């Protein structure tokens, strides 16, 4: 039926037909787009320079926080731990049961907030989640609890903190818009809700999502050096040792001494804002200036799939600027600014056929163009060469976290819509791991370092945080600055 | 991000918070929809006896057709061969080339028909496709080729064919109104139309899709004892033996001999349109009656995704009117016919929340209806009691053949929308196979008979078949009925 179930082989992809005007641009193209393996070596050079800086005193471009997880879990860990997941429109509530063999059972419910509760007052907000975590509590531990259990609470808005169980908001996003929350730290907000309702929890971590990626997937994989997203927003964690770390020099209590591991949440987005390594085009540099923040987010604005079509939107204006096609067709919906998300570039180069059908019904259907076949090969061409260079520049940030710690081997546990649905991204990321280390190495479920699907960074990866954390907390071990 | 990338676990599915009565009409449903074992049984039992029928010469329910294809692929059988698929919307062209060690590689294009085609005359049809032929073999072979390429065509129209190089259409489908051709051998129109453009090909077979998708697999894979395609429409197809075809007798030529074997594209959508022996609900007789053609397609109609989410819907609906669930909500939506389609039952399956919050989202945002969530847990178990039905239904199928032809050990090559995509729908099928046949056995691949990802159909499977002819047509080998 269709083309059966499997996968369809790739397309034999001949340009034999293709103008000899049309493959002069197709092979600028090439020179715009391609990363070389010894780019990729040297954009790692200088993002393990960025990253060592982002921990200095000093700092830079790359924040390089520090995470608060000084331990690595060992699977062995064994428990009830309770996750929160705050989004701007739902949040989730989890109860992780860890069964100390690397496994976990897991039991969630998801609560839509309403929609008055962004622009509300903060006891409201706060209220609302102890009144969610009350309603799960009493139906999964109807006869209570021995004794209360510790959340992790992923809070993925701008915040800082000097321990694990604090997080001093900086700035409402995501839509919120509540008084008297930024500038003070929600995790004892969220508590005294929660203790006004006797609810038997303890909020003991607040974190990001991408550290929660990290820990939950090394807790079933012990292989796992590095959590990383690859969506709309990129992001990587991973473990440094605190030795490593000249910027927390002095602050640090002595049961955290210089060989303990110390988790970092890197919020890489804006390695290179410079503007010195990145192959930026002046398709890039337009995307940039457009932006709501031109200058910021260098990397993000390079390996997000969010841009990807827009990348494309604004090479085939030029081309049709220029005169080479869609010579006598209405382009006006390709002028309006991302009109072509990522399932542009997905669906074409997922299309199967030698002919390009897919790419024809998408263009005719959204877009209202008509397109000669070889017009077609020169779009899928383009849209190749742009799943390519993204999968490229994001494993720089890979083969630097592992080339920094001296990991020779990794498992590099992986999330995020790029990763989980971009056509064909796990190839490209592990050819281009392949050809930053020269491996021979013929089948890549046999690569050194690779990236495997992870666990769930914000619902399980938080309860795990809380496992360790409360661990510490119990035997009086430190998880933050002295003194705080 | 969200719940990380690997599938959630199925949720805990507590029932503690049911109301009695309501309860009872969950318990209640649950008896309604589950086919034991024993009626499994039963059924397989009615459903040989009814494949034996339509091989007869009084024939029954069942066509079971002569699918003309006398032999089993060897997977050594090399060289280039095309296949046409020709649907609704568009035509598929599939060079194949056979390797000669159970492997193939593909070259395709895919044209989408003009407007006016689906009503203009029969020579505007054939005319495009030899059109589309044409353009395909200029490009893939400009040199030309040095033996005509032999090609299958998938023509999954009622038909009727004497021989497997003809194919007399009965009547027209998927929106085709062509008047001339009702009553006619399509293959002449087709080869007439090659001839007058001069292009090397020769229309050697003609075939329905799903016997396709048991060629296909049976030369990939040497265990596939059945093609089996669960969809909008299903249908399976498998090899028989000549003296087994009593409806045959005194037709054929003596090198089709009463030990060939003989390709049966069964077309079992129409088994037990008696009512006698399929486990239906009042809900069964409503889509019945309610359907194109009353007393048609029953056995289609109890397995077939199209039609599940239509169960669901009037379920909903008889509990609404008898005062159970939706008390006061605007239910409407519900009374329009096919508004769920097999997305509500795929989605709630889905649905991973001990609170049922995706099923929540859905009957609000689509249906306008809120629900409390022992609502959601009785339309969860709904949900979960018609994917089951169907699973275990279309098992009883499967399990005819292989009992009909003596398989204790089988791989049944399966293909179409419900076994490609309805959620834990394998895990339904194999449960359902263990429980016919009482396995002791603990993992899915020791499981003696298995449903396994079949081969492209349409696509390659047609080119081998025409393969399979072309060998016997140089020879001088019968594929038909004497004299055809």
């Amino acid at each position: 039926v269709r083309l059966g179930p499997k996968k369809p082989p790739a397309r034999k992809g001949s340009m034999a037909d293709v103008p000899a005007n049309l493959m002069e641009q197709i092979h600028g193209l090439e020179t715009l787009f391609t990363v070389s393996s010894e780019k990729m070596r040297s954009i790692v050079k200088h993002f393990i320079s960025e990253l060592d800086k982002g921990l200095s005193k000093k700092g830079g471009n790359i924040p390089m926080i520090p995470g608060w997880v000084v331990e690595y879990p060992t699977g062995k860990e064994t428990g009830d731990f309770l996750a929160l997941d705050l989004g701007g429109t739902n949040l989730r509530v989890v109860l992780v049961k860890l069964g100390g063999n690397h496994d976990f059972d897991t039991t969630q419910n998801k609560y839509r907030l309403p929609d008055h509760l962004r622009t509300g007052t903060s006891e409201q907000l706060w209220s609302f989640i102890a009144k969610c975590l009350k309603e799960f509590v009493d139906e999964w531990y109807p006869d209570g609890v021995s004794e209360p259990l510790p959340l992790g609470f992923t809070f993925s808005y701008p915040a800082s903190q000097k321990k694990i169980n604090s997080g001093v908001l900086q700035r409402w996003t995501k839509g919120f818009d509540i008084e008297g929350v930024e500038g003070h730290d929600v995790v004892p907000m969220l508590q005294e809700q929660i203790e006004k309702l006797n609810i038997p929890i303890n909020v003991v971590a607040l974190i990001n999502d991408t550290t929660g990626t990290l820990v939950a997937s090394l807790y079933t994989d012990p292989q796992t050096k590095m959590g990383i997203i690859i969506g709309t927003g990129v992001n990587g964690a991973y473990y440094d040792v605190v030795s490593g770390i000249e910027k927390l020099e002095g602050l640090l209590p002595e049961d955290i001494g210089p060989d303990s591991p110390m988790a970092i949440n890197c919020e890489y987005g804006s390695f290179d804002n410079e503007h010195l390594v990145l192959p930026r085009t002046k398709y890039d540099v337009i995307i940039d200036e457009e932006s709501p923040r031109p200058g910021q987010q260098a990397f993000e604005k390079m390996t997000s799939g969010y841009y990807l079509g827009e990348i494309m939107r604004l090479v085939l204006l030029d081309l049709y600027d220029s005169g080479f096609i869609f010579k006598d067709q209405d382009i006006s919906k390709l002028k309006e600014a991302y009109v072509m998300d990522t399932s542009y570039p997905s669906k074409i180069e997922d299309d199967p056929f030698e002919n390009l059908e897919d790419t024809d019904d998408l263009f005719k259907t959204n877009l209202n163009i008509e397109t000669t076949v070889v017009e077609r090969k020169l779009i899928r061409k383009l849209a190749e060469l742009v799943g390519t260079r993204a999968a490229r520049l994001t494993v720089c940030g890979v083969s630097a976290i592992c080339d920094k710690r001296g990991y020779k081997t990794a498992h590099i546990a992986a999330d995020g819509s790029v990763f989980n649905r971009y056509p064909g991204y796990k190839e490209k990321a592990a050819q281009a791991l392949k050809d930053i280390y020269n491996w021979d190495v013929e089948k890549m479920e046999d690569h050194p370092i690779q990236l495997v699907a992870a666990e769930d960074g914000s619902g399980v990866g938080a309860a795990i945080i809380a496992c360790l954390t409360q661990k510490r907390l119990a035997a009086g071990k430190s998880v933050g600055i002295k003194g705080e």
